[PDB]
Formats: structure tokens, sequence, C-alpha cells
């Protein structure tokens, strides 16, 4: 479904970021679009890439030069650990910094509220409020619950992304 | 060349482990042997792999694939005094595994560039390396940022297989 709408001749660049241990690597792997490749453009800055035909997913941790990899980004996936209540405030701050980058002003926002399987995970209502998504103007956004370990939620989120480019 | 020595017909499997943040991914990237590929064979277990001709490096974090292993590289953060005991415990666990009794051991005392780093004698001591019998081992200081020490360590590894 989403695969159909994303594939083509023109490069499709997706940025997936979030705090460490949000589940970003696990998501890449569960997509099955090919090998996860790690590069280190500078020491301490680990970048994971999955490239399949015209589609690129670029992943790194935030909250710890970036502007280079923002070129022609069409979507931001922001992954959050729904169970990490102590760092939701940090996640909000890193998301808002991303959303103030002019280079990516026309990128749509998909938020995965990940680790939905966990007994004290925040609800999608809670994650949406605490990330301040309602405050977003002139950008399409969606927040989608996910479990990156069984893959629940991932295709639903990507389907929305593909439909709204 | 440490590379030319490892090269040949016979498979050469190296296992590189250590605590998270020890410097293992950085070391792999510095080796320039090929793309680093991540797999997740089981939930929560991230494995990085570099394969070049007959040589494969397999990397994962311990703390917090043993068949035909010719060498173990253990990477320790020389500047992390609070966790070196944990590094010792995980190293000793691995060296007790039957499947790998025949593997030689290279220890990289990494992050040697940092001004407060433990000296090699102290790393050696706090890892209990001297207590290891019936295994060839070597401790080498390294800096993964600029490659200091890496070639020296790998050359010892290639020589002593
Ligand atoms: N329970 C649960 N654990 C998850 C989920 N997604 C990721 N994890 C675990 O959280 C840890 C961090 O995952 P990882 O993908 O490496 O996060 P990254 O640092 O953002 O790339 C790993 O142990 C994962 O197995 C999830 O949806 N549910
Ligand atoms: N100062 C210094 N920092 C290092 C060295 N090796 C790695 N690092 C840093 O330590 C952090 C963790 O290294 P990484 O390769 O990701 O460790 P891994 O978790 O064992 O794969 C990164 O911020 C690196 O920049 C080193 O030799 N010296
Ligand atoms: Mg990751
Ligand atoms: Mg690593």
């Amino acid at each position: 479904s989403w695969l159909s709408k994303l594939l083509g001749k023109k490069e499709m660049r997706i940025l997936m970021v979030g705090l460490d241990a949000a589940g970003k690597t696990s998501i890449l792997y569960k997509l099955k679009l090919g090998e996860i490749v790690t590069t280190i453009p500078t020491i301490g800055f680990n970048v994971e890439t999955v490239e399949y035909k015209n589609i690129s997913f670029t992943v790194w941790d935030v909250g710890g030069l970036w502007r280079h990899y923002y070129q022609n980004t069409q979507a931001i996936i922001f992954v959050v650990d729904s169970n990490d209540r102590d760092r939701i405030g940090e996640a909000r701050e890193e998301l808002m910094k991303m959303l103030n980058e002019d280079e990516m002003r026309n990128a749509i926002l998909l938020v995965f509220a990940n680790k939905h399987d966990l007994p004290q995970a925040m609800s999608i209502s809670e994650v949406t409020e605490k990330l301040g998504l309602q405050t977003i103007k002139n950008r399409k956004w969606y927040c989608q619950t996910s479990c990156a370990t069984n893959g629940d939620g991932l295709y639903e989120g990507l389907d929305w992304l593909a439909d709204n480019l």
C-alpha cells in the first residue's frame, strides 16, 4: 500500500529521529526494505541508513552538521518511547527544534508512539498532548501507536505518510 | 599487513564485544573493511557485522555465534572506572564458554586519548587478565577516534592465530 505510493524515479528521503532507545533501529529492521547500514560522518554521530530503490530512511539519535542530511526531506518520522515518562519533555524539545528547521518546513510529521505493548505506556491522547502536536500549524501531522517488536502500527503509520505527501 | 595475513581460503571469524559505549562501532568504522550492517536476530539483541572476503567481524554489547570463533576482541572504555568491574565480569563469563576455549583474546583499552584514562597496567589488573591460563592474550591501548593502536592490536591478532 504505502510501498506503491512512495516508489518512483524521484528520490524519496525520510528522516527518522528520536531520543536514544526510542525504538528507531527496531523499526528500520521491521520494515524489511534491506540492510541497515551505519556510518559515522563525525565521531559520536552514528547514522543508520536503509536505502531501497528511490527510498531512503535516515536515522540518528537526538537529545545528546545535521543540516546536511535535511536536503529534500519529504517526511519526518519522530519516534517516542511511550513508556519513558521522565524524558517526554526532552522529546518534545527535540521535536520542536526539528520543526523549526526551514530546510524541512514542507516535510510532513509522523509520530510513532512506540512501545505501546508496555503496561504503563502513555496513551495516544497523552503522547499527543505532552508532545504539543495540537500546537503545530501549516504542517500535516499524525500520531500513531506502535509496537516495533511485533510491528503493530508501523504500516498504518506509513500508509498515512504515503497518502499525505 | 594485518589484513593480508587474515586473507585466504579459510573462514576467519572475529568476535568483538564489550559494554555499551566502549567504542566498538567506532572501531569497526575505523577498520575500513566494508559496510557495517545491523541485524536483530532476537528482540533486544542488536548485532553489527562487517564482512570482507573470508573475514567477518561480529559485534554486540554485553552486560547491562560462538561456532568457529578464532579470536575475541574485548573493548573496554579506559576512562570508565565505575564499569570496569562489570567489563571484567562479562569478559570472564565469555572466556568460560566451552565453544570458544580455542579463541585468542585481544583486549583494546580504548579511549586512551582521554587525560583521566586508566593506564594499561591498571586496565590489565582490573580486568584480571593475568589470571587467564591456557589462552593467548594481549592488551593494547587504542583511540578509536584517530586509529592509534588499532593496527598494532590487529597485527598481534593476525600473527597469533
Ligand atoms: N517492549 C518494547 N520494546 C521495544 C519496542 N521497540 C523497541 N524496543 C526495545 O527498546 C530497546 C531500544 O530499541 P532500539 O531499536 O535499539 O532503539 P533506538 O536507539 O532508538 O534505535 C531495544 O531493547 C528494543 O528491543 C516496543 O515497541 N516495545
Ligand atoms: N575520546 C574518545 N571517545 C571515543 C573513543 N572511541 C569511541 N569514543 C566515543 O564513545 C562513544 C561511544 O562509542 P561507540 O563506538 O558508539 O561505542 P559502542 O557502543 O561500543 O559501539 C561515542 O561518542 C564515541 O565518539 C576514543 O578512543 N576516544
Ligand atoms: Mg538505534
Ligand atoms: Mg555500538
